[PDB]
């Protein structure tokens, strides 16, 4: 039993799982294991147990945590049912608290209850009065006695009132019901008993929890200290960046086991926004197009092309040798009209190019001056209508011929040299909405905890409200008029006679980089002038959004019409009027974050609202969650370093990158993937993003929230793996066609997550390395994303929530010469390499080592930062690590030395020569010096014999100014330094001791040993590492 029941302890468990007879049942167990019992004397012991039990009960406000009512009771002297098991050694009782069975006992199958007490399968439980019995049943709550009052509980009490009335009271008054128990300490048989149960929750409404996080959602990083000033407010004003997960907890007392939930997010901004739009098609009656104009069709990102629609009375349009047949046909009250759809381009194309799938035209009906409309169709009455391309070389002109009513007309098109891109710039009130799902499980009923995406990759709709307006002029037999919409789109009506219709209109699409042409919305206005009691001028028009796929432009949904009416009895008149207008665009999965960021809904001023839905038991939340958005640029830093950092194998230079927008999952080393499907939400089905924790990618089938739902074999499973080459780098593997759809905390691949269009990413983010002078860079053109494994550091013990990510990425760099020319089979050690996890090795040759360097560049991983900060270059940062020059010296221990001594010290000192012990320098031939160091190891590679310098000359000046330079023959080096080898004095110290033989020097000169030999000694060495020479001297003295 989890949690445990203690020695001599009481404990309680709320009954749950399939086969549990009723809601609001709690069991109590007393661990009577500590004493002897038999059927002969059991009635004593069970009676002894029950009399000491006390039970407490409350009603609470589920949001605020306030106690509303409290009651406290004990079992009656008789009429209870209470039971014993010899096998599991417990006394126990079950009590039924909510309606029904508040007052009457409900039977409990011995099968079900045995799940908790398996002894009930081993043998029958004992009853009161000591018999074996086949069944267990509740003691009802209304039977018990008020400890305050010494009477059976009355129907007037608010707690018993509430418990019987929970069904509506949970929602209507935010009421929650809670119970706990305690066994008043007592002695039996020289043993004793004591305890208090953990609280159990009977019921509560379905809500976002509001304690301690008063917004229901929280960012673990803001709560710990790692975000500056904003940490002060983590409990009531949560923030998060664009593509990541934010944490939350729900209470659900209905469900059991795992539960799919679905969420609805609504995004909003204070004040109106300036938006860019572009013209896809212009549609008109042949009277409204101008006598001549110059035009050439534009081509959108998807590959679709702009078109021109002409409506006419005639069965053809005619142009000499060229005949143009209509695309479709319609009628208004028996009068017949045809629609011709044209692309002005390259050549007179006989077969179709693209289509409109369905298209609504709208007119004021004579019957009412109230809007009506129809779908234009083919002659065979099918819906999709062909569009055709026509034209020629630049500067060519075509005349088309047609009729409007009984009057012929001609229009002259000049095929322009450059595409006719046209824009509208409007201010709109805009808002958006989106949907999402995940499958949450719990270790602790009734609390379900999870995370959800800041921006789900799925269809989003963006919607707004604006104005349309007309100015008009009336005459005895005709009207003239103009309209404005979308701030600076203008349409103009040719003067309409009494008893004639005419049309104008536009299809428009957003004007930005990636998404142009992919979604659009159509407005067509019919107009009418007629006379009743007054002259009547009237407008009626469709508003309908569309999307483009496979050269079809299609009605996604169709909205309610609008109308305007102007009237006067006066023959001369000027008039004015206005109406609201609606505007809806729908996005597509790969494009959704980019779209929100471009339109301006995502930024430091954005606020989000969130509501939730339980798929299985069908409930919506009685409250909402709230959070706000953020955009933050990166920064780079390093711990101060000196010459020590490059001496010895256990030293390095640390660089830290601060970039919070690269943390997508708050657990460092966490991974999730995502796909798009239909989701159940309330009484409807909508598309939305489904999150799936792990390293695998799915193309799932069916509808999320029903038995139709099934996810097949993984299409790919990404992994970081060890690989070939010296050291052993860890790097990413997986089919990169699916890399958008995968999320991680590694900046060297994260920039793909939802940021790929036409198979290519919009941002080249992440880390870049270049190194000098031995020419090397990472990554090579050949490299996968995720060429190195690189993770954010995790929060430590005094932090409230340990083990969660900090925005710091900590990266370690080694530069050395000592392992140059080491080998690993065929491999030769040269240049730059990745090692372990966050580690780089740069290896160079001996003379190239001083002044060598690495430059690191960091570019942001998130498209919001590229958008708001492009102006200033604040989205990229640099740092450089370089090896400084150091002082070196050669010295005798004293300026003077006696010819009494046989030998003297001569010390060479240079920091960069220092290593682990032992290490030694062997001399020989023409003054060569060879460095050796068998205890040097670095990631398994080990140092080879290095030639670091040479002794240049060995000289004496004699007592008269004559100078002798001793030639560096083998015999001369042999005699002068019989200890041919120098030794390091202390670990990683720069110092070695040589010993120069004065008793040698005497004989070596062939001089009169002491007689003439008041002399000065002078010696010189050259090192390749600094490029300096070192020189040293001593006076040789004898008794005078
Ligand atoms: C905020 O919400 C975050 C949601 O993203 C939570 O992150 C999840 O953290 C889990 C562990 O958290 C525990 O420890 C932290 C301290 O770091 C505590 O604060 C928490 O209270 C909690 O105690 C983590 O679970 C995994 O690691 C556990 C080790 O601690 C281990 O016992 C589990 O078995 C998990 O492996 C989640 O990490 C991912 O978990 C999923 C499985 S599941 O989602 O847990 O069911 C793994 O997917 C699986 O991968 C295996 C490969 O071996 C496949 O075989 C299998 O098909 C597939 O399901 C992921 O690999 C693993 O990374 C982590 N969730 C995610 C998606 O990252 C976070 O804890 C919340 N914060 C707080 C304060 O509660
Ligand atoms: C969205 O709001 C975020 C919260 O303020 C902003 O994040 C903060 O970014 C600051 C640097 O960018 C600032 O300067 C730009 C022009 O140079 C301009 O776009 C904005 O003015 C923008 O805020 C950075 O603040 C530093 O610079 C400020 C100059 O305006 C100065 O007021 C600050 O004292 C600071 O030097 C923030 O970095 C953090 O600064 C903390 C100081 S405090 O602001 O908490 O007092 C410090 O404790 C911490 O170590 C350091 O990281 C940075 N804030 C955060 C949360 O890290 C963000 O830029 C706004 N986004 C937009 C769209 O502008
Ligand atoms: C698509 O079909 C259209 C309909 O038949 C064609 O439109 C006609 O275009 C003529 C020009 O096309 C010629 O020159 C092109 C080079 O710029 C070449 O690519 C074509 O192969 C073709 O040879 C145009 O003729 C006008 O321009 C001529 C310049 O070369 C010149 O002859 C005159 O200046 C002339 O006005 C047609 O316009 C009409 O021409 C009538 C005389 S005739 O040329 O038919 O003999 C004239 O009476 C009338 O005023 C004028 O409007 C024009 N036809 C119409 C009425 O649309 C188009 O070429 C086809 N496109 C391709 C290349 O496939
Ligand atoms: C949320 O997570 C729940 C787990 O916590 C999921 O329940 C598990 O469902 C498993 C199959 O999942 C697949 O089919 C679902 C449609 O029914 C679909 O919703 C899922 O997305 C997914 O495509 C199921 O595993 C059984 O079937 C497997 C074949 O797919 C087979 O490999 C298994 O051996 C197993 O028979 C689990 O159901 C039950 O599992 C018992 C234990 S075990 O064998 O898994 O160890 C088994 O004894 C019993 O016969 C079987 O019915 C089930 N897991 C558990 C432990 O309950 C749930 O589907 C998820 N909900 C959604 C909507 O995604
Ligand atoms: C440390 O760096 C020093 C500076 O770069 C290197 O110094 C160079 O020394 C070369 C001789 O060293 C060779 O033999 C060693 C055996 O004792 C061996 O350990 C070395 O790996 C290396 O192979 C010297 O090269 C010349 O002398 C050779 C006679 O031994 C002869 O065979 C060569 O043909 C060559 O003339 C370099 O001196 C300069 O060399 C120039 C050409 S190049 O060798 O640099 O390509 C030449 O144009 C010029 O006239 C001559 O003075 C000398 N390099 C420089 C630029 O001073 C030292 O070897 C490195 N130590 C190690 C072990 O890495
Ligand atoms: C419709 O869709 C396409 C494809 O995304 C887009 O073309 C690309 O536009 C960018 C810049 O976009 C902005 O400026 C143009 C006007 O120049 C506006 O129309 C847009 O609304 C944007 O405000 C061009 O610069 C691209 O040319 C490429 O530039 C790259 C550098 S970049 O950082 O500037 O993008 C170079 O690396 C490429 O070599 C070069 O081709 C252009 N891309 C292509 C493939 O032509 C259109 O502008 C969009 N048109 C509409 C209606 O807005
Ligand atoms: C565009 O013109 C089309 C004709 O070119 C119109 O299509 C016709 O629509 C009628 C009424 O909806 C439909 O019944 C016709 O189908 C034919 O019906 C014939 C019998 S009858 O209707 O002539 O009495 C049958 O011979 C046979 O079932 C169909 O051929 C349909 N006509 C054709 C030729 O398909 C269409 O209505 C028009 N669009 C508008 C809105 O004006
Ligand atoms: C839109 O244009 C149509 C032309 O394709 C018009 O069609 C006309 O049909 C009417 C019957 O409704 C018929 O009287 C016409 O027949 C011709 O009459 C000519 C002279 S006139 O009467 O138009 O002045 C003669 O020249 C000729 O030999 C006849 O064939 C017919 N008009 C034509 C010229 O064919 C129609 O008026 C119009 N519809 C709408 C919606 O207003
Ligand atoms: C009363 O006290 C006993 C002393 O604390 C204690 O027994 C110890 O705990 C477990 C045995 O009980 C559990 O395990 C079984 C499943 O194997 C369940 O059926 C049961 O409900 C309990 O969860 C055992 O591991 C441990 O060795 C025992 N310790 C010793 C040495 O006595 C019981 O936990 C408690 N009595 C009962 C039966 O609940
Ligand atoms: C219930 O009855 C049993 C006897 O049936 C009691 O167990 C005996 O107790 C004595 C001392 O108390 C022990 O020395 C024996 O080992 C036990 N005998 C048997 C037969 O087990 C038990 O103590 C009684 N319990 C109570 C509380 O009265
Ligand atoms: C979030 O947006 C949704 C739009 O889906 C809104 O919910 C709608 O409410 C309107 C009336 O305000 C009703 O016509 C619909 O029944 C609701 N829509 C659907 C599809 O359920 C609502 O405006 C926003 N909700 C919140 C949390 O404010
Ligand atoms: C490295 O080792 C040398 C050993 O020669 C150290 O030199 C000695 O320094 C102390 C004081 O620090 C003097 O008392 C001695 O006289 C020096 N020895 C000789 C032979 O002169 C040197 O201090 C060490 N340096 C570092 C950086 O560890
Ligand atoms: C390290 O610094 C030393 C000292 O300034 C440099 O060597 C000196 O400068 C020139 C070389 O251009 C020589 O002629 C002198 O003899 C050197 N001076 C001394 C004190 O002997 C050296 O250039 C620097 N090393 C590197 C490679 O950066
Ligand atoms: C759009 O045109 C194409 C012809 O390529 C056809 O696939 C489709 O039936 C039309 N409309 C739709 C998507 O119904």
């Amino acid at each position: 039993l989890t949690p445990p029941v203690s020695a001599g302890g009481i404990q309680a468990y709320l009954l749950t799982g399939s086969g549990a007879p009723a809601s609001g049942l709690v069991l109590f167990v007393v661990n009577v294991s500590n004493i002897q019992v038999s059927s002969s004397n059991v009635t004593n012991v069970i009676s002894t147990v029950v009399s000491n039990i006390q039970i407490n009960a409350k009603t609470e406000n589920a949001q605020t945590g306030a106690t509303t009512g409290s009651v406290t009771v004990r079992f009656p002297t008789s009429g209870y049912n209470a039971y014993y098991d010899s096998v599991d050694k417990v006394v126990f009782v079950v009590v039924s608290f909510l309606y029904p069975y508040t007052t009457t006992s409900v039977n409990i199958p011995l099968s079900y209850l045995s799940k908790y007490l398996p002894g009930l399968l081993t043998a029958q439980p004992y009853d009161e009065t000591g018999a074996q019995v086949t069944s267990v049943s509740s003691t009802p709550f209304g039977s018990l006695i008020d400890t305050s009052t010494g009477q059976q509980i009355l129907g007037t009490n608010p707690v018993l009132t509430s418990y019987n009335s929970y069904t509506t009271q949970a929602n209507t008054n935010m009421q929650e019901g809670v119970v706990s128990g305690t066994l008043t300490s007592f002695t039996l048989g020289g043993q004793s008993f004591s305890g208090s149960t953990v609280p159990v929750i009977l019921y509560a409404p379905f809500i976002f929890s509001n304690s301690p996080y008063q917004a229901g959602l929280y960012n673990p990083m803001q709560v710990n200290g790692n975000l500056g000033s904003l940490s002060s407010e983590a409990y009531y004003h949560p923030v998060i960046w664009g593509r990541a997960l934010i944490n939350t907890t729900l209470i659900d007392t209905y469900a059991s086991g795992s539960v799919p939930f679905t969420f609805q997010l609504n995004y909003s901004v204070p004040g109106p926004l300036t938006i860019n739009m572009a013209q896809l098609a212009w549609i008109a009656s042949i009277n409204n197009l101008p006598t001549s104009f110059t035009y050439l069709s534009y081509k959108f990102s998807n590959g679709y092309e702009s078109f021109l629609g002409i409506i006419s009375n005639s069965t053809q349009l005619t142009a000499g040798a060229l005949t143009i047949n209509p695309s479709g046909n319609f009628t208004i009250n028996g009068k017949k009209f045809y629609v011709y759809l044209l692309v002005v381009g390259s050549t007179n194309s006989t077969t179709p190019v693209e289509y409109v799938t369905k298209l609504v035209v709208e007119y004021p009906s004579s019957t009412n001056f109230l809007p009506q409309g129809v779908t234009v169709t083919t002659s065979s009455n099918k819906y999709t209508l062909p569009v055709y391309e026509i034209g020629g070389p630049a500067g060519t002109t075509i005349t088309l011929t047609g009729n409007w009513y009984s009057t012929p007309y001609t229009v002259q098109i000049t095929v322009g040299s450059t595409p006719t891109l046209t824009n509208y710039v409007s201010q709109i009130l805009l808002k958006a909405v989106a949907y999402e799902g995940i499958n949450v499980s719990t270790t602790q009923s009734p609390y379900y905890s999870t995370a959800i995406l800041s921006t789900p990759p799925s269809e989003i709709s963006i919607t707004g409200s604006s104005t349309i307006t007309a100015q008009g002029k009336l005459t005895a037999t005709s009207a003239s008029a103009t309209v404005n919409l979308l701030t600076n789109a203008t349409l103009t009506y040719e003067n309409i006679p009494l008893t004639q219709y005419s049309f104008n209109g536009i299809i428009v699409t957003p004007g930005y980089a990636a998404i142009n042409g992919t979604t659009a919305m159509a407005y067509v206005i019919g107009a009418l002038y007629n006379k009743t009691s007054d002259y009547v001028l009237s407008f009626a028009g469709s508003q309908e959004p569309m999307q483009v796929m496979n050269n079809n432009l299609t009605e996604v949904t169709t909205l309610a019409p609008f109308g305007l009416t102007l009237l006067a009895p006066s023959v001369p008149a000027t008039e004015t009027g206005t109406s609201p207008l609606q505007l809806e665009f729908f996005t597509v999965p790969s494009t959704s974050y980019i779209a929100l960021v471009d339109f301006g809904l995502w930024g430091n001023l954005t606020s989000v609202t969130v509501s939730a839905y339980d798929t299985v038991n069908n409930k919506l939340s009685v409250n909402l969650g709230y959070f706000y958005g953020i955009v933050i640029p990166p920064s780079i830093s390093t711990a101060p370093y000196n010459y020590q950092n490059f001496i010895c194998p256990n030293n390095y230079v640390t660089v830290t990158i601060y970039d919070p927008d690269a943390v997508l999952d708050p657990y460092p080393s966490g991974s999730f993937t995502t796909s798009s499907l239909p989701l159940k939400y309330g009484n409807m089905n909508i598309t939305g993003a489904v999150i799936f924790p792990g390293s695998s990618v799915y193309n799932p089938s069916g509808v999320f929230g029903y038995s139709n739902f099934n996810k097949g074999a993984a299409v790919t499973t990404f992994t970081y793996t060890a690989q070939s080459g010296p050291f052993s780098p860890v790097a990413l593997t997986g089919n990169t066609n699916y890399l958008s759809q995968y999320a991680d905390n590694n900046p060297t691949d994260n920039y793909y997550f939802i940021q790929t269009v036409n198979g290519m990413p919009v941002l080249m983010g992440g880390l870049s390395i270049v190194a000098s002078p031995v020419s090397a860079s990472l990554p090579s053109s050949t490299s996968s994303p995720g060429f190195m494994y690189l993770l954010p550091s995790a929060a430590q013990v005094p932090s409230p929530l340990p083990g969660m990510a900090t925005p710091n990425y900590n990266l370690n760099i080694y530069i050395t010469y000592k392992i140059d020319g080491a080998t690993v089979g065929n491999n030769m050690i040269n240049g730059l390499y990745v090692a372990s996890q966050n580690t780089l090795i740069y290896v160079v040759p001996n003379g190239s080592f001083v002044g060598s360097n690495i430059k690191l560049t960091y570019t942001t991983t998130d498209y919001a930062v590229l958008h708001y900060f492009y102006s200033t270059g604040q989205y990229k940062v640099f740092k450089t690590v370089s090896v400084p020059n150091v002082t070196a010296n050669l010295y005798f221990p004293s300026s003077t030395t006696p010819l009494y001594q046989l030998s003297v010290p001569l010390y060479l000192s240079e920091p960069y020569y220092g290593s682990p012990l032992p290490t030694y320098i062997g001399l020989g031939t023409n003054g060569t010096s060879l460095w050796n160091s068998p205890n040097y190891v670095l990631f398994g590679v080990s140092a080879v014999q290095q030639y670091l310098g040479f002794i240049k000359s060995i000289s004496v000046t004699l007592s008269n100014g004559t100078t002798v330079v001793i030639p560096l023959t083998t015999s001369n080096m042999q005699t002068l330094f019989p200890q041919l080898v120098g030794q390091e004095l202390q670990a990683c110290n720069g110092t070695f001791q040589f010993g120069i033989s004065i008793t040698g020097l005497e004989k070596l000169l062939n001089l009169n040993v002491q007689q003439l030999n008041n002399s000065i000694l002078s010696v010189t060495y050259h090192d390749y590492v600094t490029g300096e020479t070192l020189t040293a001297t001593t006076k040789l003295v004898a008794l005078s």
